[PDB]
């Protein structure tokens, strides 16, 4: 009856040609699990062991939006909330900078800019929680993101990525980390 939960361990953002487990968690009385991917495709039965889909080496093809259901008490459950599985590392890293400065006054805001030598369809900023930038169908070499208000009691560590609009779950190698200083 109750919709299952679908999660990824370590995370749902995975560095490339690497591995991760997708876990569909339903009733203890589940008789069968089915896992689907939209880029629906069905993840082969032999791959899903008790609702667990452990992955060997990720790829353009494994990235995308997953949902799972299980059967119990003569019903298929509803589909789980979608789990978005992203692979990183497919393109050269962009550069991440703070405009005007990564030193930010407590309660203030800053703009972080992601810039690339090769044009990308869009950019992603993640706090180490990711945000994408406006799409450009012809592509752009930079995106900007507003961050804050920043507090002195939290860490503000970000990386950015580029991606192609036709494969949005496949991202560049991450930019170098950028951390903000809130002076105290």
């Amino acid at each position: 009856i109750p919709k299952p939960t679908l999660w990824a361990e370590p995370d749902s953002v995975i560095t490339q040609g690497s591995p991760v487990t997708l876990s569909c968690q339903g009733s203890l009385e589940a008789q069968e699990y089915r896992l689907y991917r939209e880029k629906i495709t069905r993840i082969r039965p032999e791959l899903v062991k008790n609702g667990q889909f452990h992955i060997p080496s990720i790829t353009w093809e494994h990235t995308g939006r997953y949902g799972c259901q299980y059967y119990s008490r003569a019903r298929w459950s509803e589909l789980s909330d979608p789990l978005v599985l992203v692979m990183t590392g497919a393109y050269p890293k962009p550069t991440l900078s703070a405009q005007p400065s990564p030193v930010v006054t407590s309660g203030g805001r800053v703009t972080l800019q992601c810039e690339s030598q090769v044009a990308f369809g869009g950019f992603i900023l993640c706090k180490e929680q990711c945000l994408n930038s406006q799409p450009h169908a012809r592509g752009s070499s930079r995106a900007i993101f507003s961050v804050g208000p920043v507090s002195p009691n939290r860490r503000w560590s970000h990386r950015c990525y580029g991606y192609d609009l036709n494969s949005p779950y496949v991202w560049s190698s991450p930019s170098d980390l950028l951390e903000l200083l809130v002076p105290g």
